[PDB]
């Protein structure tokens, strides 16, 4: 993914382990939590490159298989829509959790069963004030609430 090497004003203090999930406080491991001025934070993995004319690392957003976390996140996004998460979800193309960072997710659009994320989708709706388009395949249960209080 897209890759960006350290910088010194980063204060990188969470670091993640891939296949477990655990989070714990440190400067340093092969997936790190970086926020650059400005941006989200992003856990991204730490690769290896050359960099003029020299061996080094950069840190990548990487995609990242969080199934065997066994935990869910807070929100996800795909597809140009970011929503919050509701049991019963697919997993998005990113995944948010609640300490703070996004994670490149192996998902896609397909937010339910015959149910895309798409902003030029049929049906809009609101989760907990937040809005979203939805698609619908040709009943079917429409997994948010209406716009109407
Ligand atoms: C999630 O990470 C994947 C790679 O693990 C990203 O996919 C690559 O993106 C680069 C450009 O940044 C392309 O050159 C590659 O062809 C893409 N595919 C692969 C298999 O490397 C993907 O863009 C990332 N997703 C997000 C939302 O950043
Ligand atoms: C992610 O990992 C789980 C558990 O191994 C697997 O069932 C699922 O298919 C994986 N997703 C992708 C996109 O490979
Ligand atoms: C979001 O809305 C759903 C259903 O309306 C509700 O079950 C859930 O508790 C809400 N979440 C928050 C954080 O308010």
């Amino acid at each position: 993914g897209s890759c960006h090497i350290r910088q010194d004003y980063y204060n990188i203090q969470l670091v993640v382990e891939e296949k477990t999930g655990v989070e714990k406080r440190s400067i340093m491991g092969k997936w790190s939590v970086i926020t650059r001025e400005g941006r989200e934070p992003k856990l991204m993995e730490q690769i290896n490159i050359v960099s003029n004319n020299s061996l080094s690392e950069t840190y990548c957003y990487n995609r990242l298989n969080t199934s065997s976390w066994g935990r869910q996140p807070a929100r996800q996004r795909g597809c140009g829509q970011t929503v919050p998460y509701w049991p019963g979800d697919n997993v998005l193309e990113e995944q948010y959790y609640s300490t703070g960072y996004w994670v490149n997710a192996t998902g896609g659009c397909q937010l339910r069963e015959g149910v895309w994320l798409s902003r030029k989708g049929n049906v809009q709706c609101q989760r907990n004030g937040s809005s979203l388009i939805l698609q619908l395949a040709i009943t079917m249960e429409i997994p948010c609430d209406p716009v109407e209080t």
